[PDB]
């Protein structure tokens, strides 16, 4: 097993460019987070580059996409963004930016040609990982994960990632989901269902994905009252299914019981014996399952993520 770091070429991610004069004010009144964006050139050019987590969210204050933005170097009057959304709703964005975008001097448009990698250490002690990205050059757009470290690096590229990352091979995208379930990190449409995941129980603030200190945005009174409310009551957890599971795997939304019966969630998303559960944040401990079709049980258990605060 002689390769570093695994590639993976993430299909159900895409890019959408956001350019013009009035790009910030008109984003940033749409996200739960402030822009990224680098310090400017100095003394050179050297290639400066950031990424940052955010969430769009609709009037109720729900999730409906969940974003990675980068910083696009324009050196003039426009500012210039590359947002990374699921490849399923990306139509749905542009309507959703479209409705904002009238007397704003800002264009959008798709980026299909820059497809989305993640690059993650084949093994956690990542010697090495310090300097991967002066290790990868300036012909890799290698940016680490803004969610957590956990999550290894974003390349985007036209390329093949191996070709660009000394040390790495193809890897098999169950992998990286799986990866994902393991360490709780929540991704897509299945994980935050648009206009049903809430975004502080989906931990968007162990993500860096929300400012409590920007301006007005879409779904900001929610989300300030639930954050100055008190902690939060449930959240995702990942969990991991004990025994050989059902065919159909676990349907979304199947409940969560404790050995007493009593509800503390309900199950979201996974792939194979892994996966993600809404849980009240209490009570994750106790031995848990969900109920089969006979009612026979299956058993599961919810862990805290070591990256989360």
């Amino acid at each position: 097993a002689g390769a570093a770091w695994a590639c993976f070429r993430l299909d159900g991610r895409t890019l959408l460019r956001v350019r013009g004069p009035d790009a910030a004010p008109f984003l940033l009144g749409l996200l739960t987070n402030e822009l990224p964006l680098p310090s400017p050139a100095a003394a050179g050019a050297p290639p400066a580059a950031r990424a940052g987590y955010a969430h769009f969210l609709n009037v109720q204050g729900r999730t409906l996409y969940d974003v990675i933005l980068y910083g696009l170097q324009e050196h003039s009057e426009v500012s210039g963004f590359l947002l990374e959304c699921d490849s399923s709703v990306q139509g749905a964005l542009q309507k959703h930016l479209a409705l904002y975008r009238i007397r704003r001097k800002v264009t959008v448009e798709p980026h299909p040609e820059l497809r989305v990698w993640a690059v993650l250490p084949s093994s956690p002690e990542a010697c090495g990982a310090a300097s991967l990205q002066e290790r990868a050059g300036a012909a890799a757009i290698l940016i680490r994960d803004p969610r957590t470290a956990r999550m290894g690096w974003r390349l985007l590229t036209q390329d093949e990632g191996p070709a660009l990352v000394p040390g790495g091979r193809l890897g098999d995208l169950w992998d990286y989901h799986q990866h994902r379930y393991l360490q709780g990190v929540p991704e897509g449409v299945r994980d935050l269902p648009p206009g049903v995941a809430l975004p502080l129980e989906s931990n968007l603030a162990f993500m860096n994905g929300v400012s409590f200190t920007k301006g007005c945005y879409i779904g900001q009174e929610l989300t300030a009252r639930t954050h100055h409310m008190g902690v939060i009551r449930k959240r995702l957890f990942p969990v991991r299914f004990l025994d050989p599971l059902p065919t159909s795997g676990i349907t979304p939304g199947a409940t969560v019981l404790t050995a007493s019966g009593q509800t503390v969630g309900k199950f979201r998303a996974g792939q194979g014996n892994v996966g993600l559960a809404l849980l009240w944040s209490e009570k994750i401990k106790g031995p848990l399952h969900i109920r089969a079709s006979e009612g026979a049980q299956v058993a599961l258990a919810a862990s805290v993520p070591d990256w989360w605060p």
